[PDB]
């Protein structure tokens, strides 16, 4: 398990982080659209995957996402990241700046939020 993975994501949580993804209205794919969006403060939530290679491509989201006050969470596979982000090819990390269901969101932020520690 890469250092750059602070917490466990239960894969029930990891699903609905999949499915925030399908369903956003705006997104930001990979690692260097990812960190300029959490630069800019434009992201409401970061998913990183967990099987990065090399792991220095998303091994900074972390203390961003923290430093800029955004949520993030965790999926297993790059893989299924990109698909859900409407890719034919893996995605490192995702950030949704506009968002398909807004209660759930909320929801999935809170749970997110009780993960982190």
């Amino acid at each position: 398990m890469a250092v750059y993975v602070k917490f466990k994501v239960p894969e029930e949580i990891q699903k609905e982080l999949l499915d925030a993804v399908a369903k956003a209205q705006k997104i930001k794919k990979g690692a260097n659209e990812v960190t300029k969006a959490v630069e800019r403060g434009i992201a409401k939530l970061v998913i990183i995957a967990e099987d990065v290679k090399p792991e220095e491509v998303v091994a900074h989201l972390p203390y961003l996402c923290e430093e800029k006050g955004i949520p993030y969470a965790y999926v297993a596979s790059k893989q299924d990241l990109g698909k859900a982000a409407g890719l034919e090819v893996a995605a490192s990390s995702v950030a949704i700046i506009n968002e398909g269901d807004a209660e759930e969101l909320k929801v999935l932020i809170e749970k997110v939020n009780v993960l982190k520690q």
